[PDB]
DNA sequence: GAGGATGACGATG
DNA sequence: CGCGCATCGTCATCCTC
DNA sequence: GAGGATGACGATG
DNA sequence: CGCGCATCGTCATCCTC
């Protein structure tokens, strides 16, 4: 038996005939993937190991529709590469001599999203399988996530905690050579034969051992099993959160060659993992309203005072490399252009600035074009909502050994509720919408007087139509429309997230030709837009017309959008998983947790400018015994220089204590050494005691005030000049 | 009328009803310019402007298979907007008023391909409608390609030479500040709004002035004047050429405003340049056998030492950088595979390291993993064939205002030879094969020695097929085929350009299960191929074996490639494209020029070494002044010490004026101004003089042998590390 | 058989 | 994760007449 | 009407 | 140059019963 369906099955040359029951069928993630596969196989065969590239992200079957698991592709040709049939049950030998593989052996990089493929996989075959999954049908191939190497001793680690481990456990680092591999397209095709050759250390047969398994399976890929994941999921955070701070390590798999894994193992063991990580990547922090790698492209543009505008393409290069960002320049820049744009709907305030074509409300923000043909910068706006100040108090995180972006910046008014937030992971999805800044600080400067704050309803920067509450949490929104005649109407906005192009589409075109089941609604309709705006002009029958308006006119051109925030779950700074029930709720939590960082601050500038007005009476005090002839060890030898100094009391250079030595006195008299100096220099001491003095007038909740002040301002400023512009 | 087919056309209000004679459809590249000249259509309306996008490099459909014109979406579209018909001639009032738009403007990116879209547009309508392009139907838009701005005072060119001579002819450069727009991309919607408002500038219609026009269209894109472009561009190549020896500037269009121009004037004017990037861009320099990105590339990897292995998408980034490279990472990226890439039939030398994947026979390099997972770096043979000290003769080029590669690199063996060359241009091909690196070398050395080079046949590194030649540049490429039995027969090799799943597919699985029209050849085929190597094995019965055998295997199994290098079309030293008749022809004039370049390479090292033994003679003489007591004018006022130098007549440090000033004087005696170190450094100097005299002894031609012996070495070293790595 | 359609090859849109 | 369209010149086939 | 299919939204393969 | 597949959780519709 052939298959002759997809030339990209490499099948097993004994597969499909006599002894097809001990024959593999690796499974790749990416077409390289399965190179690798083959390039390896030239050491076990080809007669038991077939090879077979997945997309990408398998199709969940367990709660998908008919046609979507019939028309899929992908699980087609697994099941003809197998020769697998849906209706038929595998509880026999008959049955399993069906198969043309005997194990199918699944191999991907060793990265969280390759257990997502992997688990997705497994669901395909227990959903529509269960009694395989016992027969010990699936096999993993693994490869190492890191090497270390060093004079010809190399070491192989497939766990990043065992890495780590190493790392903490052994000395004498920074000797060795080490090499991350994220992608099987990392190794080459010699170390692929080796990793072929120590079969039994990258081979993982999977174990069903009880009925643990079917229920842990369904717990990750069951479509009714979400609030259980929920749970399943704080666990982990929670178990996560107590491990870190007893300062315990954590429990890492694969650490040495073990021969089979539990699928209630890989489950809650490698999948989670996977699933906290896309939480991680998928849902933003309360605090900045970033996720990460928005976070890291800010925390570069940061990290680069970059005053001239940067083409995309480069700052994403640069991105790249300063943020550590391990997944693709892609991705990146595409979070740029989404970080810079500003069209109705997108961002109340955009950090970033579009210098170029960035995408608009006709096809909300798709239609941009190329990163290496627009160019963008830091907003004026954007230093001043994270003071340049703030970020003494900020964790900054040294992952892949490099500093990189804080965990959050503290911005001066709650992020997140201004550009909104949206966000899908597992167990838990995200919707914020974008609010009114004034009114945010406002709220901000309400709550900080010592007054309960304002209620506040959605707002959405140059959008024309009106936001209704219907409910708590429950908001409509409307676009206006004007009846000119009644031979003619004019829509002059749509709701958010309604583009020009969708709604043409959609909405007129229908009802300008009308479908098998119903009439055309319009006779004609023209449009006058323009990238900022929409103008449509629908001609109608007077009755139509009359129609609906009786019935009206907003709920006919569906100009009016609802919804529903009753889900606000966002990362607190703790980095726990949290869900407002409230706006004000949220904007409440920022308030209290900024004011503190505001204190902190104040410590901080406290901190220097003390080590500052220190460091200058260290250097008083030469001055005073040189000029009044107390000390005179000038040229004196060195030795009897510190010795005097350890003996005179007075301290070593502050401000390198504070950023955790004898330079300031090290230099030399370099004829300035007179006294007047020291009647300039006195005022430079007075001038920072001062200014500290002035410092403690300033309360935390003071300084927050001239912050909000400047940035106002500024943002005034803005508003007026892209007012003109427009004009 | 109105279209309701495609919904990506924003078809003018007014357009398909009354008057629709006087509505334009702007034909844009790309999306983002679509919704450019949206963002611009906001000014001069909705009624008369149309919008559509197209895809990028439109069919020609002079020569065209009917097939290929009517499966073509894109023509039909047009057609379907603008409601034309083929069969249709619009000589008449009553044919025009049929068209639902009376003009179509096309807009592209102020780059040569731009050019190249709006030719092949106008070449469209022209195959399809002569009459057409005499009624003034085709108007084109164009925006600046570059902007210069000072103090609220912008000046646009939208012409390369226009700017460059803005900077030739006005002085105080460096004041303003410049940005170039290399796509429509790169312009605000505010910079369209005001391009557009600014029309008569940027409308160009076009004028059909005479029949020159039907011969000019014709001779760029009809299939049959392959040689009328030959000369056509052989023309342009030596009125450049000629111009740039006078130092003459070049003529440019788009001056200033210029209300309409001929179609004989865009081709020959305009679009030829496009026609040339394109060579020059395809075809390679028979010099270094590189392209330009790909010599950017090289050149990028030289520049930085970087001995630690770097991340194929960061060196990218680098290159882009570094190497003032205009066509995006992509391109690049793929480049650098390529030239990292080393299976059978790809490179007999790879300059670059393939760290991971980079391709395989298996799918002719295609089957390469993610840019951002595989890593590379300079391979140790790379910088011995482009020796470090050559790149002083290179004459490096300085475009877009920053030092870049050279014209061509100087490799100590011909590289065109070694790893072939493959091109498609306009007017022109390229196909060299690839040769074995001894033979070269062999033939260098002995067309070096004083004797007629030996004739040598293509080889292909680690390809054990068999090449023969049956005419003058003309061969045949034979794979390995061993009959086992009569029942089993076994193919060892392909020949080179057979990728082993190509070969799977186009040859295997048909004689498998044979078609409609034939039977099948074979009942079987089992295959252990690796990524390095292939082998089949195909059971047949004994009959259809004795056939094969009797009509022939290497026939049969089409294991025998044909080709003829008639076409070896290359840039001379000088820029000009010749096209060369033998492989030995080529040999010739890279040796001449090599030799050369030798010569100017000593001198070069004449220069250096004698810089230095003088800077050492002037530093001599002081010593000996001091020493002897003939001069002690030290601490002496410094305006003395010029003039005393001055009068003394010794020169001032050679070096600073060899590359293109007292501080070899300057630097103070600083307690090793001893006589004794005069001892030490006549040696130093004496040391100079004498490499020199070395040098003097060593001919051009035989510092060569040196570069080649060393370079030999290394070769034998990666070739036997390469071998046990396979092993 | 001859003659016209075809397709890979590579840097581009 | 995957896929396809196009230009432009050779050159070797494959297919229809 | 209700109930199950559907699809956008965004960072990923 | 263009296009599409998938996961994962809400939430508002659209469609079939
Ligand atoms: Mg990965
Ligand atoms: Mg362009
Ligand atoms: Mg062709
Ligand atoms: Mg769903």
């Amino acid at each position: 038996n052939r298959i002759k369906g997809i030339p990209k099955l490499d099948d097993a040359n004994d597969a499909g005939g006599r002894n097809s029951t001990e024959c593999t069928l690796i499974l790749t993630e990416g077409d390289s993937a399965k190179t690798l596969a083959v390039s390896g196989l030239g050491v076990v065969g080809r007669d038991k190991y077939g090879v077979f590239p997945l997309r990408g992200k398998i199709l969940n079957v367990r709660e998908a529709s008919h046609k979507q698991i019939m028309e899929n592709a992908e699980i087609n040709n697994i099941i003809k590469i197998v020769g697998l049939q849906y209706k038929k049950n595998y509880e026999d030998e008959d049955s399993l001599k069906t198969l043309r593989y005997g194990k199918i052996m699944i191999m991907t990089d060793q990265d969280q999203d390759g257990s997502h493929i992997k688990g997705l996989l497994i669901n395909f075959i227990h959903h529509n399988w269960p009694s395989l999954l016992r027969h010990r049908f699936l096999e993993e191939f693994i490869t190492p996530i890191v090497k270390v190497s060093k004079n010809k001793q190399e070491m192989a680690f497939y766990s990043l905690p065992e890495f780590e481990e190493w790392k903490s456990s052994t000395p004498n680092h920074k000797k060795w050579k080490v090499k991350y591999y994220k992608g099987l397209g990392t190794s080459t095709s010699k170390e692929a034969k080796e990793y072929f050759a120590d079969m039994k250390r990258h081979r993982i047969q999977f174990k069903y051992s009880g009925p643990e398994d079917d229920a842990a399976i369904s717990l990750a890929f069951s479509k009714k099993q979400i609030d259980d994941r929920k749970e399943w999921l704080t666990n982990f955070m929670e178990d996560r959160r107590q491990r870190k701070l007893l300062g315990l390590p954590e429990d890492y798999l694969y650490g040495q060659t073990t021969t089979y894994l539990t699928y209630n193992d890989f489950i809650n063991k490698e999948l989670i993992l996977f699933s906290n990580s896309d939480n991680e990547r998928s849902i933003p922090s309360m605090v900045d309203g970033l996720k990460p790698g928005q976070r890291k492209v800010l925390f570069t543009c940061f990290k680069r005072n970059d005053k001239r505008e940067v083409k995309v393409a480069q700052l994403a290069g640069s991105v790249a490399e300063m943020s550590s960002y391990h997944h693709g320049e892609m991705s990146l820049m595409m979070t740029i252009i989404n970080l810079a744009q500003n069209f109705v709907g997108s961002n109340n305030l955009n950090l970033l600035q579009p210098i170029g074509q960035f995408g608009t409300r006709l096809h909300g923000g798709k239609d941009s074009a190329s990163p290496r043909y627009i160019f963008t910068m830091l907003s004026s706006l954007a230093r001043l909502l994270f003071p340049p100040k703030d970020d003494h108090t900020l964790k900054f995180l040294y992952d892949d050994n490099q500093r990189v972006e804080p965990e959050w910046y503290i911005p001066i008014i709650p992020m997140v509720l201004i550009n909104g937030a949206e966000g899908i992971g597992t167990g838990w999805s995200c919707k914020i919408p974008n609010f009114d800044v004034r009114e945010i600080v406002n709220n901000i400067r309400r709550l900080m007087d010592g007054e309960e704050p304002l209620p506040m309803l959605p707002s959405y920067k140059n959008f024309k139509g009106t936001i209704e509450e219907l409910a708590p949490n429950q908001y409509v929104i409307s676009g206006e429309v004007a009846i000119l005649n009644s031979t003619t109407i004019e829509i002059s906005e749509l709701p958010v997230r309604t583009w020009t192009q969708t709604y043409k589409e959609q909405v007129l075109e229908p009802m300008l030709n009308g479908t098998e089941k119903t009439p055309p609604l319009i006779t004609d309709y023209r449009e006058y837009h323009t990238d900022t705006t929409v103008k449509f002009v629908v001609k109608m029958t007077e009755e139509k017309l009359a129609e609906a308006e009786r019935v009206g006119l907003h709920k006919v051109f569906k100009l009016q959008t609802s919804l529903t925030c009753n889900s606000m779950v966002l990362f607190d700074h703790v980095g726990c998983l949290k869900k407002y029930d409230t706006v004000l709720d949220i904007l409440r939590d920022f308030f209290e947790l900024r004011l503190k960082y505001y204190g902190l601050r104040k410590e901080w500038l406290l901190g220097m400018l003390g080590a500052e007005s220190a460091k200058l009476n260290n250097q008083a005090r030469f001055i005073l015994e040189k000029i009044d002839g107390k000390i005179i060890i000038e040229n004196k030898p060195k030795k009897e220089l510190i010795k005097v100094l350890i003996q005179r009391g007075y301290d070593s250079d502050p401000v390198k204590a504070w950023k955790e030595t004898f330079n300031y006195l090290l230099d030399m008299p370099l004829w300035y050494l007179t006294k007047e100096k020291k009647d300039e220099l006195c005022r430079l001491r007075n001038e920072k005691e001062q200014e500290l003095d002035t410092l403690k007038r300033k309360s935390p909740s003071d300084l927050w005030k001239e912050d909000l002040a400047t940035f106002i301002e500024e943002l005034e400023a803005v508003e007026a000049k892209e007012k003109q512009d427009e004009q």
